[PDB]
């Protein structure tokens, strides 16, 4: 697998830089979005968001169809491909909302921005550090955060609902 | 070497009268304080201290402002581009 890996190298960093280029247009055109030759060069920063978008629902639709039960046998190591699913389809479904022009075309074009860069750790498993340091950010920490958030959550909850009541009694 | 020849090129834009030589003489002041750091390796708790502010920590910090340092412009570029519209 280490010379597999120092094979298949070259190709990991192309489609690392392929996905930051994409992501560096994609920056730049939530950047310049008009209020709800400049023009079209935003409208072929949209065409060229929208074919991206395109691709990668393809791709991991393609991926979903061949491991279809990789997803069941195991979350943790099929779950990037998720969220590269995910903000692909909102890549997609906010441009249609831009074809519609709607209201809500440009928070799904915010989240599609957020959850593209948070995908961009996923390449991090290509150096040994990174890669070392991508583990936990997943595995131990997570679901002792999420019982941290249920326990703060109805903590803080009841404590709101007394605040409110307690806070409308004048003096 | 550094702020050493920072130092001297301060003073070099102070003989030519130009805006900049006082940013230059802020730096090397501070890279001089932080550069006193090295004569603690004269002491042995010091000198065992000094050695955890480079070695360990370095590169933890490092990683750690490369993926904070992407989820901050990412987060930043969101929120300028989220804010533009009015009530
Ligand atoms: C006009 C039609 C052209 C079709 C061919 C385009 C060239 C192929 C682009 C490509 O390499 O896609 C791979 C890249 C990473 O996906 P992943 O397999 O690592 O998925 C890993 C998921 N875990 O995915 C992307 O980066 C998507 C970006 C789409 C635009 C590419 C612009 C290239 C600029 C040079």
């Amino acid at each position: 697998l280490q010379e597999k890996w120092d094979r298949l190298v070259s190709r990991f960093f192309f489609n690392f830089a392929c996905y930051l280029v994409y992501m560096f247009i994609f920056t730049v055109v939530a950047y310049h979005q008009p209020s709800l030759f400049g023009e079209s060069m935003l409208l072929l920063g949209h065409i060229l968001i929208l074919l991206g978008g395109i691709y990668l629902l393809l791709g991991q639709l393609w991926y979903f169809w061949r491991r279809r039960l990789f997803i069941w046998i195991s979350f943790m190591d099929s779950y990037f491909e998720i969220l590269f699913l995910l903000q692909a389809l909102l890549t997609v479904l906010s441009q249609v909302l831009r074809f519609m022009e709607t209201e809500w075309y440009l928070p799904l074009l915010v989240l599609s921005l957020v959850l593209g860069w948070l995908n961009l750790l996923y390449y991090t498993r290509g150096f040994q550090h990174t890669g070392i340091y991508s583990v936990m950010i997943q595995k131990v920490i997570l679901r002792d955060l999420l019982r941290f958030l249920l326990v703060y959550l109805v903590f803080l909850f009841g404590f709101a609902v007394a605040l409110v009541s307690l806070s409308r009694e004048a003096r």
